[PDB]
């Protein structure tokens, strides 16, 4: 069973925004998604120093990213902390709301969307170059779902019965037509060099 539920809207409005203008500087999408994988995977190591069982659901913590012409996919999978229902549903946009308020503040004043990062919400520049976004995640205390928006003011959640994951979140790009680009290895490669070759974990670029 598959529930629906709308974005905020002051959400909904920061993904639009995001769609809507003209901002050639897209690659930036990469970078904060592997940060945001970052701090999952330094949350759950943090959080395993003081429950060592926290890691039965897998030791090893790292970032792959996996391109899939055929699907025109892009994926960024992380072994972190992972999100529960209540993230999902609730408490990722309640924290959200606040950041989207700052950020598009900022932007006028003269601020870009490269640095949607500074403001805890650069998870939906995703839409610079996706059409549709998956999210599947699965946390220690909560069961695996799939989340899934186009934008247009809603997303839904429902259990996910593919191939269980352990611990950690995808997030699944479905590219936009005109932005298969990202799923060239020398262009990954190129992206990842230039804003996230200190991240502290290591991240595997999949080959096609
Ligand atoms: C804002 C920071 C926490 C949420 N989060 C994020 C950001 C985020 C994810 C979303 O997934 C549907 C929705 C909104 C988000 O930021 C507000 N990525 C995570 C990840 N890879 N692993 C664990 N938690 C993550």
């Amino acid at each position: 069973e598959v529930e629906t539920f709308a974005f905020q809207a002051e959400i909904a409005q920061l993904m639009s925004l995001i769609i809507n203008t003209f901002y050639s500087n897209k690659e930036i999408f990469l970078r904060e998604l592997i940060s945001n994988s970052s701090d999952a995977l330094d949350k759950i190591r943090y959080e395993s120093l003081t429950d060592p069982s926290k890691l039965d659901s897998g030791k090893e913590l790292h970032i792959n990213l996996i391109p899939n012409k055929q699907d025109r996919t892009l994926t960024i999978v992380d072994t972190g902390i992972g999100m529960t229902k209540a993230d999902l549903i609730n408490n990722l946009g309640t924290i959200a709301k606040s950041g989207t308020k700052a950020f598009m503040e900022a932007l006028q004043a003269g601020a870009d969307i490269s640095m949607i990062g500074q403001f805890g919400v650069g998870f939906y520049s995703a839409y610079l170059v996706a059409e549709k976004v998956t999210v599947i995640t699965k946390h220690n205390d909560d069961e695996q779902y799939a989340w899934e928006s186009s934008a247009g003011g809603s997303f839904t959640v429902r259990t996910d019965t593919g191939e269980p994951m352990g611990r950690g979140t995808k997030v699944i790009l479905h590219l936009k037509e005109d932005q298969t680009e990202y799923l060239e290895e020398r262009r990954i490669k190129e992206i990842v060099k230039k804003h996230s070759q200190f991240i502290g974990y290591p991240i595997t670029l999949f080959v096609e």
